[PDB]
């Protein structure tokens, strides 16, 4: 019954489309040599013969979540078993994304101060400070009458601040949603906002 060298197999990487095609380890027992589970669509490729496991797909922390675990056999019919961890590093290959490019329209009432508009979520499949987003009005505030909340995404008016139709009836707001990757990712939508006469 064949020996496997070491007890589990184990590699650092990582993730992004430099993997396609490497080679990420060797294992060895003392002869034929399989994949049986934790081959996530087909990421991997074992030569049969030489042992050498090859990323066939790139290498990706969102389907991993940073771990793939791969079941190997080696079989002359004898057979023995091992694990090959394929550990994966996050990096900032996903955008910041806004389910819509725009929404509205959102109504606000003149004559009132610092009024609430609504909330708007950008997700972001990466992890740590890659996946985490802050939020920021761009564009068509002129006066400076609006604040979405950085962390939470809540669009209102300034606390002190009233919005006057005959002054400005319609906005167009661009919200950007930044990630805290390097170098960063970032998308932005647009807010139609309607301003409503105090009747
Ligand atoms: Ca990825
Ligand atoms: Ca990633
Ligand atoms: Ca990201």
């Amino acid at each position: 019954a064949p020996v496997f060298q070491q007890p589990h197999y184990e590699v650092v990487l990582d993730e992004g489309p430099d993997t396609i095609n490497t080679s990420l380890i060797t294992v060895q027992a003392l002869v034929t040599y399989a994949i049986v589970a934790g081959n996530i669509i087909n990421t991997f490729r074992i030569n049969k013969h030489t042992g050498v496991i090859t990323a066939a797909k790139e290498l990706d922390y969102e389907i991993s979540h940073g771990r793939y675990t791969l079941i190997v056999t080696a079989t002359d019919r004898l057979t023995s078993t091992t694990t090959v961890l394929v550990n994966v590093n996050d990096i900032n290959d996903n955008v910041p994304t806004f389910p819509r490019d725009y929404e509205g329209p959102f109504d606000v009432t003149e004559g009132q101060p610092g009024p609430r508009v609504w909330t708007f979520l950008a997700h972001d499949r990466d992890s740590g400070p890659n996946g985490q987003v802050e939020y920021s009005v761009v564009d068509g505030d002129p006066l400076g009458e609006f604040v979405i909340s950085p962390v939470e995404g809540v669009l209102r008016v300034r606390k002190d601040v009233e919005l006057d139709r005959e002054t400005i009836a319609f906005y167009n707001l661009t919200i950007c949603a930044r990630d805290r990757g390097v170098p960063p990712l970032s998308s932005t939508m647009l807010v139609g906002i309607r301003v409503l006469d105090i009747n």
